């Protein structure tokens, strides 16, 4: 009548030898309930992965609880069976038939064993059951040089009737004390491919984050693994740790890792399968759980989406799901214990969206923040996925890795691995449809599929951007280095001075205004600060966030300006500020006013954000309203007047380039001079219209002629009056 | 928040009594310290009073749960500090010191900076800057009602109640208020007009 329905695993205690293989601990009434022979072979369920893991079972001494069993390390690093799990039970399959040859691989050693050999067979088969393609054990103790060896065993040349069993176990039957079959000691093997097993992730296969990493590490492992160094100062060790960052970065990548790499309990939740109907369900579920975790004194607490699962209360109270689950948290998390054990890692992918009761420095004060990686991360990550598929199955040298680590500057590591099992499915579609069934060998991975690959792949962002890549470069622009002095040092202080800042405590104005006349170059400025910064840069302009819907506005900044600061911190631009700056003049709308005040209190209100940077542009800074035109805020002004003399020489070459100068009959400075009371727009026009009047003629032409520009002159007008610059003027002599 | 609270429970024939509790000032956060300082026993730390001193007035809005966060993630701090250096050398000597501290509350990034109250500013004499006659007025009619208030009783007249400021947006017209603050140790309430 007991009704067994789920198992969790345990490391065997006391080591020692005892089984090791077959301990099985589990309550005589368990055994008696599945009628099955406790001499006999069990199963553990696991859900799913059929095979079953058919280990023979033994029997308690009457004081180990029902829910619980042991698998042992060494079964535990064979099915990578973590701690945690749900368990089930069934009865035990067929016999194994024989086993064979059997071959050891030697993990992580240059082999040469013989010398500490001293009959490894007899204890590697000292032991019941005992399942083939998996045994690791410890080093113990070989003859003298101690040291530490592994060994990987599963590889295997033997085959099974039933398709169930995944690792096609065998029995055993040969000799020894204290001659096998034709030996079993031959090569270095890895890990065998043919079956599939499930690698376990190692530590180092996350990369590009070392810091961070390392400072999770130290900062989990110092309260479990020294638990009475921190209980002696009396202040008490917080279970509370924060994980946040863009997605795709593979935070549940590290969670894995860090639970696989960690002996000690971890415990994880399934999503939103907790929530039921019942009020008192879930409570009651959370109060078990938190029972299991505390009950054992190693435990890692495993928490997902955990925006989700505990949504801010004031932004939205629909109910069920509520600000009461919060405080059931709090209270289970608060005092499970004085000193204790205990580590909770939640994982989200919007912390704003996060209840501000959770991020608390009483509960959650410690955080471990994750950017998008940079150039270096990302050819990090390349140079260990290429080793981890080995250079047998591709060739690229270093210099490879970096142009291609280069050219995808705003990808991530998902990103990254997304180009690379799309340029190998290429490469085979390209191989199929060509070479008629070659070896894939020959082939291998080269260059000209990646590049393809990130082409057709494009950002997951989704979203338009220049990215600089396929744009307008700093070459292609002449302007006045006076203005690039200054926007170089302007945002170099924060990308390169945030410690300064923090250390200094002047922090950054986070502050800067361009106004030019129009036809001017503005949005060519902002393009250019835009390539300098290499960082991802978000097209806004006024009008956009406009909406006929009240309150669509609020929302597109709010999402805007959101995005920005998980977008690490880069710049945020408006094209046509100067379609909600004024209120007072024109009779503006109560929306726009709204906007305005919002924009107001974002930019240097209540709050101050440090990552991203405002720059915005008007086409008319003097009906801006006085509340922004304030020393502090949009501070910096500069007059990026028309090209000078040189500035338009070198956009007239560059735009001469595609034509031929020598043939053109013109010297690159008298259209120069002759054209100096023209907008940058108009320059730039003129040189195309120009063009048009040449190819007049007969269509496709290769010569132009001065009577074709002379006409170009006539036909086109300048557009532009004294008054609007003198007025421009007055506003630079105003302030 | 007794706003979120029904307004039936606070009804003064049931819901008479009623305390309030507001943010530590700089007495009171010093006192935490100390208090702090004394159950953690100084066989583990070393520091000296006047260093608690600078602690509660580099702590403006920190609330008092603040503080023993900013202790715990010192600790840690410390623990970092001497492990990843020194290779697990003995934590007894390295004990509590003043850079762990001064890290922690740069780092610490408290929530606490929103409030429509704000409780005793710190702002010294040696630190405001103004006209010398605005000084001595603002000085006369601060010592007129707290000194005076029965004077004015008996006399019937009370106080003038009312102020107005009004002059150039650089400065001398906000900080002010926070110099009265802090100099009278009365409580001072902070009003933004946007807000
Ligand atoms: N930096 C990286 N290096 C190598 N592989 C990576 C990297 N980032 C992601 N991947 C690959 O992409 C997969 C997705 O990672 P993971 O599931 O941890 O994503 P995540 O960013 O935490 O998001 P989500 O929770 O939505 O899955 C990984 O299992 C791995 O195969
Ligand atoms: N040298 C150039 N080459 C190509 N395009 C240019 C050049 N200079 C300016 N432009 C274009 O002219 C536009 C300038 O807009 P601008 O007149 O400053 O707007 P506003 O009228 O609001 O001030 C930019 O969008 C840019 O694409």
């Amino acid at each position: 009548f007991k009704l067994p329905a789920e198992f969790i695993t345990r490391p065997h205690p006391s080591k020692d030898h005892g089984k090791e293989t077959c301990t099985a601990y589990i309550h005589p009434n368990v055994l008696s309930s599945l009628e099955i022979n406790p001499g006999s072979f069990c199963t553990v369920g696991k859900i799913g992965e059929n095979g079953i893991l058919v280990i023979a079972r033994a029997g308690d001494e009457e004081v180990h609880p029902v829910n619980v069993i042991t698998l042992s390390t060494t079964i535990r690093s064979v099915g990578n069976l973590i701690l945690g799990d749900r368990l089930e039970l069934k009865k035990a399959q067929v016999q194994p038939p024989y086993a064979t040859k059997v071959t050891v691989g030697s993990l992580q050693g240059y082999n040469i064993l013989e010398c500490m050999e001293e009959k490894v067979i007899q204890k590697l088969l000292d032991d019941s059951g005992v399942i083939m393609p998996g045994m690791i054990f410890q080093n113990l103790k070989t003859k003298a040089g101690d040291e530490s060896i592994d060994v990987v065993i599963t590889d295997a040349s033997d085959d099974s009737l039933p398709d169930v069993s995944q690792l096609d176990l065998n029995m055993d039957d040969m000799y020894g004390g204290l001659g096998s079959t034709h030996i079993t000691f031959s090569k270095e093997t890895q890990a065998n491919r043919k079956y599939n097993l499930p690698e376990p992730l190692s530590y180092a296969a996350v990369g590009g984050l070392d810091k961070e990493i390392e400072s999770l590490k130290s900062a989990i492992e110092i309260p479990l693994h020294q638990p009475t160094l921190f209980s002696s100062f009396g202040v008490s060790p917080p279970r509370g740790i924060l994980l946040h960052g863009p997605p795709g970065t593979g935070k549940t990548m590290l969670l894995r890792v860090v639970a696989n790499t960690s002996n000690a309990h971890v415990l994880t939740i399934n999503g939103p399968s907790i929530v039921s109907k019942y009020l008192g369900e879930t409570e009651a579920a959370l109060r078990d759980i938190f029972n299991e975790a505390r009950k054992y004194q190693p435990s890692i607490i495993f928490i997902d989406e955990i925006d989700s699962i505990a949504p801010n209360r004031a932004n939205d109270d629909s109910g069920e799901v509520e600000s009461r689950v919060v405080a059931t948290l709090l209270t289970l998390m608060d005092g499970m214990g004085a000193a204790g054990k205990v580590v909770v890692i939640a994982a989200t992918n919007r912390p704003n969206s996060v209840d501000p009761a959770l991020r608390r420095p009483g509960r959650f004060d410690q955080e471990v923040e994750i950017g998008i990686p940079d150039v270096d991360a990302r050819f990090d990550i390349l140079t260990k996925q290429f080793s981890r598929m080995s250079s047998d199955r591709h060739v690229l040298d270093s210099e490879a890795i970096k142009y291609i680590a280069s050219k995808t500057h705003g990808y991530v590591g998902a990103d990254l691995t997304a180009l690379c099992r799309e340029s190998v499915m290429k490469t085979i579609q390209r191989g199929l449809g060509t070479d008629a069934n070659i070896d894939k060998f020959s082939l291998k991975v080269t260059l000209k599929d990646v590049e393809s690959a990130m082409v057709d792949i494009r950002p997951s962002a989704m979203r338009e951007i220049f990215l600089e890549m396929p744009k307008v470069y700093w070459s292609d622009i002449g302007g006045q280095e006076e203005l690039k002095t200054k926007m170089k040092e302007m945002i170099q202080l924060p990308l390169e001075a945030s410690e300064t800042f923090a250390r200094l405590g002047i922090s950054a104005p986070k502050g800067v205004l361009l106004y030019g006349p129009p036809g001017c170059s503005k949005t060519l400025t902002a393009k250019a600060l835009a390539t300098e910064s290499g960082i991802n840069f978000l097209a806004v302009k006024g009008p956009e966030i406009f909406n006929k819907y009240v309150g669509e506005s609020e929302r597109a900044i709010r999402e805007i300006f959101r995005k920005a600061r998980s977008a690490a911190p880069s710049i945020i631009f408006f094209d046509e500020i100067d379609a909600l700056s004024p209120d007072r003049d024109g009779s503006s709308t109560s929306a726009a006013n709204h906007v305005l005040t919002s924009l107001l209190n974002e930019i240097d209100g209540v709050e101050e954000l440090k990552g991203v940077v405002i720059v915005a542009a008007t086409n008319r800074p003097d009906e801006i309203d006085a509340a922004l035109l304030r020393p502090g805020r949009l501070d910096r002004h500069i007059y990026v007047g028309p090209p000078d003399v040189n500035a338009r020489l070198e956009i007239l070459k560059k735009c001469t380039k595609k034509f031929n100068t020598e043939e053109s009959g013109v010297d690159l400075h008298e259209l120069a001079d002759r054209t100096e009371g023209y907008s940058g727009a108009e320059v730039v026009l003129l040189c195309q219209e120009a063009g048009l009047a040449a190819i007049m003629e007969d269509l496709d032409v290769a010569k132009v002629e001065l009577r074709h520009f002379e006409k170009a002159f006539k036909g086109i007008a300048r557009g532009i009056t004294p008054e609007m610059l003198s007025y421009y003027e007055e506003f630079a002599l105003r302030s």
